[PDB]
């Protein structure tokens, strides 16, 4: 038979520590119990870009603490903002981690991003034009490529097995652990940093987003706007975050006292060539996704007990997950859709929703979808709504289905 | 033991199509017997930015066949220049390929690039400032994000078993070759459109490698200006350039009748967490990239026929690598630097070249390295020069080591 993680044929990959930071904390476990208690961190923007434009869109999350009231004028000075978030959020993963001394032959780093890593380029033209080619500073170039983010953290924490930025949209930050667990059960690895980070809410890709008719306009009630699977959603909210995951081989985790969170057991990537913004109704390349992830886990879809959702409430997006999720046969799965409260984040959102799908599958308990108070008949999912839902969830995959048709499902399995 | 693709643990996978666009033809078979020529695609730089700015590097290799000149008003409103470098080159490929009908389920495309993905989002902001947010295409989204080529050649070909780019600067072309391998290896698709695409020749990142005194300056002697390995190396020099090939099992080769060009063995990726822009002086790391290629590869050190090498003519570049060729053990095989004609064309480069190293194996010739003339103490490497060396060329090595330490090696073999 062909390998997987149930027989062995791939190696056991836990989970041993997680950050991440977010519109409602900067610290996870506070996150973790917010969401519990149904808290949003949806808000109306104060941004004078909203009034100066008059955007349709008047609500999104910032982060709850700022990135850069962390940052001294060096780092201001000669890191993109995507770099800061990472460096960051690597130390206090590394931190958190009990700042384990690994090998770096044996160490990866995978870190997405979505839109943001295309900032700092507008600054060095302008330089550029007041005082010609010689007043682009000499740090130009490690400021403005894409794998910036990676690169910080990777130099960071001497990670010399692999320093990778998968580029799929909203599904960045899933992919990117998707590809460090290959690079872990490929034998190129024994541990791993990975996750994704993306910029603030901005006024472009506010923009860009609803001139597409993608995003949520109820901005009389900004915490009731982010309405996932509900039959009356109208697009999605933009909420901050970033979010990084330490995983390693299960033998690496018990040569050094690490207690595991959970067990990352299975990936599947594929596309839907179909459009270059929508999903494909039919869901069924998505669906593959999430089947190839229970494959390669070595799992049933009966076995799976829990899906986090992409769940971005959009008309056309939610349609198409729930097509997915019967496609894959995990459609008596308990359901959540956590952009319902933190908004969704492009690049990082992923990697924030497999944060949560851990500590979900830790705590035995799903937090209670916001805003879900009238099912759609074209659903028709068990979403989890209330209150948190308390269980025995074994086994779980967390969707990320970004523009442009990229589907990344994670199978993830309790310690 | 482990799987090797030598001992049967990978299916066999071979390059079955190659399409390339460069500074000396928009035909790959035309590009190739020009550097067995001798010719250099690279020049006096004619464009107004030049004196504009009066840059202190006056050199560089536009493509000899514009991109733009066969592209639509649709296209030049709607698609990015490197989207529309990425339709040109998937057409053109799936042609060369015989037009071939696969199943969407099992073929993937990965497409890197490195900086020119960023194009689109300065020409937003201005539609806004001028007219508002309602200015702003709903075709923003699909032309901003740097996913975006490899999206269109995923739609255009109609690829289901992912759709991926990998950002890691120069070595963004050959990391996309990687992970389409692994993605067939692994058992997730039989048939992979890989390489890499990038902007063209701009004065921003002149002026950003040029101040980190990257960039040769020998304006008087254009073509004589890249010289990689050689003692009066001044550093790199751009040549534009976008390459794909086509690659896919054997058995999935044989059914259809392809003849295959060369085999793809193995592929290694690793990184020098040493610093944001230069190579590691060592060359430990990146000359693990091609142990672990080899590995993967099931080959040994000694099986090494030819090395195309990453070469840029930087001082340091190069003496790196050079370390890391010994490192690997490799420094018996031949080596070409090609961007001694072609110049340096950061995400595409390692794609290019990557086919390039697929001609030589099939046609048992290594092209001169251009402007070898006076050896270098510390490099002490076999480097091809004078006039095209012919050879019993049975196995190879692609290095590609791009700025922030992301090494990217590939293993070929003759087929
Ligand atoms: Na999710
Ligand atoms: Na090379």
């Amino acid at each position: 038979s062909q390998p997987s993680t149930a027989n062995g044929g791939f190696p056991s990959v836990v989970v041993t520590a997680v950050t991440a930071t977010t519109s409602i904390s900067p610290d996870i476990e506070s996150t973790w119990k917010g969401l519990l208690a149904g808290e949003s961190g949806i808000h109306a923007l104060e941004d004078e870009f909203v009034t100066k434009w008059d955007l349709a869109v008047k609500i999104g999350g910032h982060l709850k603490d700022p990135v850069d009231s962390h940052m001294g004028r060096l780092d201001m000075r000669r890191m993109s903002y995507v770099q800061r978030m990472g460096k960051l959020l690597g130390g206090q993963l590394w931190e958190s981690a009990g700042s384990p001394e690994v090998d770096p032959d044996r160490f990866a780093v995978v870190v997405g991003t979505g839109l943001g890593g295309a900032e700092r380029i507008v600054e060095s033209y302008d330089l550029m034009n007041a005082g010609g080619p010689r007043k682009v500073s000499p740090l130009a170039v490690q400021m403005i490529m894409p794998n910036g983010a990676a690169a910080v953290i990777g130099l960071q924490l001497g990670a010399r097995a692999g320093v990778m930025t998968p580029v799929s949209a909203c599904s960045s930050g899933s992919e990117a652990i998707a590809h460090a667990w290959r690079q872990i059960v490929m034998g190129d690895a024994d541990v791993a940093v990975c996750g994704g980070v993306e910029g603030p809410i901005e006024a472009l890709p506010i923009a860009a987003f609803s001139m597409m008719r993608a995003m949520s306009t109820r901005n009389d009630e900004p915490e009731r706007a982010s309405r996932p699977f509900d039959k009356d959603r109208d697009g999605f909210v933009f909420g901050e975050a970033g979010a990084l995951m330490l995983i390693e081989t299960e033998e690496h985790a018990k040569a050094r006292g690490a207690k595991p969170l959970a067990r990352l057991l299975g990936a599947g990537i594929t596309s839907d060539a179909f459009h270059m913004v929508a999903p494909a109704a039919d869901g069924v390349r998505a669906g593959r996704a999430m089947t190839r992830s229970l494959e390669l886990a070595g799992l049933s879809p009966a076995d799976i007990d829990h899906v986090n959702a992409h769940g971005t409430a959009t008309p056309i997006g939610d349609a198409a997950e729930a097509n997915a999720i019967r496609v894959a046969g995990c459609d008596q799965a308990a359901v959540y859709a956590p952009k319902s409260a933190l908004g969704h984040s492009i690049g990082a959102v992923g990697a924030l929703e497999s944060v949560l799908t851990v500590l979900t599958l830790r705590d035995g308990v799903i937090p209670p979808t916001l805003n879900y108070e009238t099912p759609d008949p074209e659903i028709d999912l068990d979403v989890v709504a209330g209150e948190p839902r308390y269980g025995d969830y074994r086994y779980a995959v967390n969707n990320s289905f970004g523009f442009g048709g990229h589907n990344v499902a994670l199978a993830f399995g309790r310690y």
